[PDB]
């Protein structure tokens, strides 16, 4: 019953748990399906891992880069990260998939801000460039530090990475984050 190494998590080989991610982190990408309905079990493993979960947005190419853009700058806006419906947006802006134009898509991103009262990027001054900047470099610095290939996925204290394919539904995977920040 106790999680097993190799099975429901890994050890990373470079530990993050100096770099100041949240305690449990769900390492992510706009461009993921899974990842856009994963959000939909979001609230059952916060609530039986016991704790919020932050997160990460990964990079695999430089395509992604736009979305992790969009990404840090919706969450640099509000307080903690963007919630459910606000993800829902910017998943459905990213993934529009190949009858849409690079136009129609940037109109979507630019409306998930503006219908809740926020500031576009494209918008942004001075100083939220600087931000912006400073938080694509970060996730930049820790996702390639990371290794990480595989999302949707959960690091814990920046040194377990919990294998989802190790689990048969979301409350294993939130028994898994306990078991692993009851260490
Ligand atoms: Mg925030």
């Amino acid at each position: 019953a106790d999680p097993k190494e190799g099975v429901q998590y890994e050890v990373l080989s470079t530990s993050l748990e100096n770099d100041g991610m949240a305690p449990v982190t769900e390492v992510f990408a706009l461009s993921c399906g899974h990842c856009r309905n994963m959000e939909n079990f979001l609230p059952v493993i916060s609530q039986e891992a016991g704790t919020d979960i932050g997160k990460m947005h990964i990079t695999f190419n430089q395509s992604a880069h736009i979305a992790s853009m969009f990404y840090y700058a919706a969450e640099m806006q509000v307080d903690g990260a963007p919630d459910h419906a606000f993800m829902e947006d910017l998943f459905a802006a990213t993934q529009m998939g190949e009858g849409t134009t690079l136009t129609e898509q940037q109109e979507a991103y630019s409306k998930a801000f503006t219908s809740r009262g926020l500031v576009s990027p494209y918008d942004f001054n001075e100083e939220q460039r600087d931000t912006l900047i400073k938080k694509v470099d970060n996730a930049k610095m820790l996702s390639e530090k990371s290794g990480i290939s595989s999302v949707p996925t959960f690091v814990v204290n920046g040194k377990y990475n919990v294998l989802i394919g190790g689990h048969d539904d979301p409350k294993q995977i939130a028994d898994t984050i306990r078991y692993l920040l009851e260490k």
